């Protein structure tokens, strides 16, 4: 079988294809405030996303996801602890069955409903392929979600999710603007990690929020609406594919605020 989140192709297996699995910065980790420690040398952190240019919206089977064009430097992520430009490429939500989960990284345990990922690469390389084979390659922008008032930014996609119900299904979509998903702050933690999907590298400078965003209880369930199958296959919906919080491994966990 294909990885997955399933009782025989979930995060527990994949070290068997994937040795890094059981790495030294794998993510997610739970973020505990009584160890994560202000960092005065983390300048100011800089999302310039006015620019931003999505393209479309994809069910690649895993989660639901958006692609932007990384062609030029519209969408980047600067500053904080970051050297150089990052140039968003893409974004997925990890979501959860039940409004308490849903999250893969966790603060002092707590879960959130669901977590959305902001990837981009290192400008530095040229190349997005190039860029997740350093250790310095990727910047991803976490998000926790947890229920209440609705995500206006959110109603756009959410009313054309059936467009990408099953698995390969793609629908253009060139409105999704990323601002748009920002909470009020932009206080944060980082940490050095991996990719939480096989192939698990970890090339990952995490940039968690510390303010999750809102959305309604109607957004969360057509998003838990999505499958995991294809069209034609016996209907698996596309919940909890989240991985669980790793062993932190004396990795230093950065406060953006005091
Ligand atoms: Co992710």
């Amino acid at each position: 079988h294909h990885w997955g989140y399933g009782k025989h192709n979930g995060p527990e297996h994949w070290h068997k294809d994937f040795p890094i699995a059981k790495g030294e910065r794998q993510s997610p980790v739970d973020i505990d405030t009584h160890t994560a420690k202000y960092d005065p040398s983390l300048k100011p952190l800089s999302v310039s996303y006015d620019q931003a240019t999505s393209l479309r919206i994809l069910n690649n089977g895993h989660a639901f996801n958006v692609e932007f064009d990384d062609s030029q430097d519209k969408a980047v992520l600067k500053g904080g602890p970051l050297d150089g430009t990052y140039r968003l490429i893409q974004s997925h939500l990890h979501m959860g069955s039940l409004d308490g989960q849903g999250s893969e990284h966790t603060v002092d345990k707590k879960k959130y409903a669901a977590e959305l990922h902001l990837v981009h690469w290192n400008t530095k390389y040229g190349d997005f392929g190039k860029a997740v084979q350093q250790p310095d390659g990727l910047a991803v922008l976490g998000i926790f979600l947890k229920v209440g008032s609705a995500k206006p930014g959110l109603q756009k996609v959410v009313d054309v999710l059936d467009s990408i119900k099953t698995k390969g299904k793609s629908a253009d979509f060139t409105n999704f603007d990323p601002r748009g998903l920002l909470p009020e702050s932009l206080d944060y933690w980082t940490y050095p990690g991996s990719l939480t999907t096989p192939p698990l590298l970890e090339c990952v400078t995490w940039i968690v929020l510390k303010e999750p965003i809102s959305v309604s209880s109607e957004q969360v369930l057509k998003f838990r609406k999505l499958n995991f199958n294809g069209e034609g296959e016996p209907e698996e919906l596309m919940v909890d594919n989240w991985r669980p919080a790793q062993p932190l491994k004396n990795r230093q966990i950065k406060a953006s605020f005091k």
